[PDB]
Formats: structure tokens, sequence, C-alpha cells
């Protein structure tokens, strides 16, 4: 699956992540920048992956992933984290999520989490 | 029509273009960098709109406005120009584009031009 939903609080890591999973082949499938907007473009897009960030306003990562996985078992769900959020990326893991690339990344380290998944 | 084929010789150019044109609900239905990839590429991506630079490496712009309208006469040509690229312009309009913008780019004169050519 080619299509990629990234849900990201900053646009800067919003363009970065297009921009490298465009180039690895994949398809954006769309975008959102909190929680609440991730859940909704999920039901609408029905993306093979996305990408999402733990700390975004109104609605934080780990609340999208579960909410995510209830109305979608199967998700697959790679989570964008900073440095010192390894335990907030545990929960992540622990809500659901399979994979986490840090910030700032390297391209062939998103790009593999990607495949990793699928 | 929401989908554009950007055949640009720089990177940068296309990018950017291709991050303006997603950002007003156009989609790229795909890139090119030289008209020999523009025309190919036009037959298979059967894009709505073409965003053509003129002076490419090895099959520059305009022969490529040329070979695309033999292949289809209601292509929606947009030619890209550099400053003082007037004449280039013409023959560009003269051989099928129906519009033009200018680098460096404006965005809202970027985005006019493209709904122009609706
Ligand atoms: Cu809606
Ligand atoms: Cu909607
Ligand atoms: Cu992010
Ligand atoms: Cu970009």
């Amino acid at each position: 699956g080619k299509r990629v939903l990234i849900v990201d609080d900053a646009a800067f890591m919003r363009m970065m992540l297009k921009d490298i999973i465009t180039k690895a082949g994949y398809e954006v499938a769309g975008e959102a920048t909190n929680g609440r907007e991730a859940v909704y473009k999920y039901k609408e897009l029905k993306p093979d992956i996305v990408t999402m960030k733990i700390t975004m306003p109104e609605m934080n990562g780990i609340d999208a992933i579960k909410e995510i996985m209830k109305i979608d078992p199967n998700a697959k769900i790679i989570v964008c984290s900073a440095m010192g959020q390894q335990a907030m990326v545990i929960e992540a893991i622990k809500a659901g999520a399979k994979d986490f690339i840090v910030k700032p990344f390297q391209p062939s380290r998103v790009v593999e989490a990607l495949n990793k998944v699928s």
C-alpha cells in the first residue's frame, strides 16, 4: 500500500515527510494537523499507512492511535517523536503503533520504517 | 481539471511548483524534466494541464508543445519562463501554449494562470 496519511503539528514536518515518502514511491493520501483531524481523514481516506506525531494540539497522537484502532484494528501507524519522548513512543506502541521514526530523521530511516510495515 | 503534469529542468522548480499546485487543490499527475519525457509522459498520464519550461537539455520546451499539440489539440499548457524570455514565451503561445508563468514565482500569480485555463 502506497498511500500515506501524514499527521503532523508542524508544516515543515509534513512537507519533508511528503517529499521523502513520495520520493520513495509512496502516494501521500493526505494530511492532518491534530488528533481530531487525523481520525476523520482516516475514515475518509482509508490509508494503508499513517505517520503520527505525539505532541499535537487538541488531540495528541496517542489518543489518535487509540481511536484509529478501535475504528480499524488493522491500521499501520508509524509514530514521529522527538528525542526524549521515549516513554510516549512506548505508549504509542502500546496503544497500537507498529513502529517509530524520530525527528530529525534520516530519509533512508523514514523509508525503511514505511517498508517494514507493509 | 485537478491534475497537472509539471515539467521543469531543475528539481528546485518542480517541488516548488508541486508544492504550490498541490496546496491549491491540483494534484500532480506527474513530473518530467525534458521535452521527450514531457511528450511520453503526457500520452501516459493524460494530464489536464502541463507546466512546461522552455530551455531543457535536449528537448526544449517549445518542441514539446508542438509535439504535444499534434498529439492532443485541446491540451492546456502553461509555460514557465525566466525574466527576459519574452521572445521564447511568444513562440510558446504561438505554438499552442495557453498561458505563462514567470520566475521567481508569485504564488497568487501561479494559481491565477492555472485557474484561467479552466
Ligand atoms: Cu467533512
Ligand atoms: Cu471531507
Ligand atoms: Cu512529525
Ligand atoms: Cu515540497
